[PDB]
């Protein structure tokens, strides 16, 4: 009935309920192997399939519809789109087609797309594309973050104002609270501003994090591994940051919260060939720079706000040169101390440096001259020290009067 279904569905629910149709011996067979099986079973006599997934347009004129819970991998289960498909709507990869599929007829290999009902949750009927919308500031609304999965969120609000699409860029070394953080200011994403679409990216992660992250996340979780080719990192990241950009052209605002934009350039500098000092070639770090460079904030209606995580101090030449370019690029940075979190205080923020951009407007009226004093009087801490002078009248009150009785 619903292919939304067979992908989700448990793995060993097709063995149980599926094998029942009468299949010869399914005992090594892939995830998307069988769901082709069952398929290629099902519509075969009398039924009404449905079928949605990604486009991406390949190189010689069509483009399949891929599957966004398998992290976007190719396999059987991917609907084929006919080049004659791409004319009559215009076609452009990122776009979420959802319409009546049907069975190959003998040589196609791939289940073809006959109705399409709905272009990108919406009838085919097309608008300004991303390349054309004005981009004047990052700030016209913010996205605001005494319990314990808000007290990191709350030095986010004061040191970090994050805004309804902007640039944003955590600098952290391994081991700071990086990968821990996202899954923590996603959390304050669906408790705070659910109406916004979320999609967290991980590129070169570690497999056992990859399942921790997507069953903590209220959203879209797509991720590579470290297994995985060169080649592999630059699809995932091709196909978000399309996906994203599909739906800022209606208006919607969307959130990638991306990590590893040093993996990410380390993997585009593997690909992108053709005058290479520290490791990456120069004409290759044009890529990863366009992916941050679309995170704006669109006058005609949507936003696209990325905050990438650029690794320091791994050893590796080639990923210090990378933070050296993005250095300033973004109007959002987010540090971390590998001191403060050495010391077991793990709310480890370089608060003393941690501004943004602009961010006169992107607050209310009455609580700059407080936050600007509220460093002035933090400037001569230091490092260790200074996590302690703002996380112990922090713990009290929620945000508001957190300096209100206290000073003397
Ligand atoms: N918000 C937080 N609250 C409490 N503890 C935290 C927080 N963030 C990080 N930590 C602690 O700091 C350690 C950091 O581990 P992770 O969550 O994996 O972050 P990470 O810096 O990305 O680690 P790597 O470099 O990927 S192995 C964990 O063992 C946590 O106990
Ligand atoms: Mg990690």
């Amino acid at each position: 009935m619903n292919l939304t279904e067979l992908k989700n569905t448990p793995v060993s629910e097709l063995i149980t309920l599926g094998e029942n149709m009468g299949l010869e011996n399914l005992a090594r067979m892939r995830k998307q192997d069988i769901i082709f099986a069952i398929l290629k079973q099902h519509a075969k006599s009398g039924e009404d399939i449905f079928g949605d997934g990604v486009l991406e347009i390949l190189q010689d004129g069509f483009g399949f519809l891929r599957s966004a819970d398998s992290s976007y991998l190719a396999g059987p289960d991917d609907i084929y789109v006919s080049p004659s498909q791409i004319r009559r709507f215009n076609l452009r990869t990122g776009d979420t087609i959802s319409g009546k599929i049907r069975p190959p007829k003998e040589g196609e290999r791939y289940f073809a797309l006959l109705k399409v009902n709905e272009v990108n949750f919406d009838k085919p009927e097309n608008n300004k594309i991303l390349f054309e919308n004005l981009t004047p500031l990052h700030a016209n609304s913010r996205l605001r973050m005494g319990s314990t999965e808000d007290l990191t969120a709350r030095v986010l609000d004061l040191a970090s104002p994050i805004g309804r699409g902007q640039r944003g860029l955590i600098v952290a070394p391994p081991k700071a609270g990086k990968t821990m953080l996202l899954q923590n200011i996603a959390q304050s994403i669906a408790y705070n501003h659910p109406d916004c679409v979320l999609m967290v990216l991980l590129i070169d992660e570690r497999p056992e994090e990859v399942t921790e992250m997507q069953r903590l996340v209220k959203g879209e979780v797509v991720a590579s591994t470290f297994d995985e080719p060169a080649s592999r990192h630059v699809q995932v990241a091709e196909m978000v940051i399309e996906k994203a950009k599909r739906l800022v052209e209606h208006k919607k605002d969307v959130i990638i919260l991306l990590d590893s934009i040093t993996r990410l350039a380390r993997a585009y500098n593997t690909v992108v060939p053709a005058v290479l000092t520290g490791g990456v070639d120069a004409n290759a770090l044009h890529r990863p720079k366009r992916f941050f460079g679309a995170a704006r904030n669109v006058e005609e209606g949507g936003s696209l706000t990325i905050i990438a995580t650029a690794l320091i101090d791994t050893g590796s030449k080639m990923d210090e040169v990378i933070y050296e370019e993005f250095k300033g690029t973004g109007n959002m940075e987010l540090h971390l101390s590998r001191k403060i979190a050495e010391k077991r205080v793990f709310p480890a923020i370089d608060y003393n440096r941690s501004g943004t951009r602009k961010e006169e407007l992107l607050t209310t009226q009455e609580e700059l001259q407080k936050m600007w004093i509220l460093r002035k009087i933090i400037h001569p801490m230091g490092e260790i020290d200074a996590m302690e002078f703002l996380i112990n009248k922090l713990a009290m009150t929620k945000t508001n009067d957190d300096f209100f009785e206290m000073m003397k």
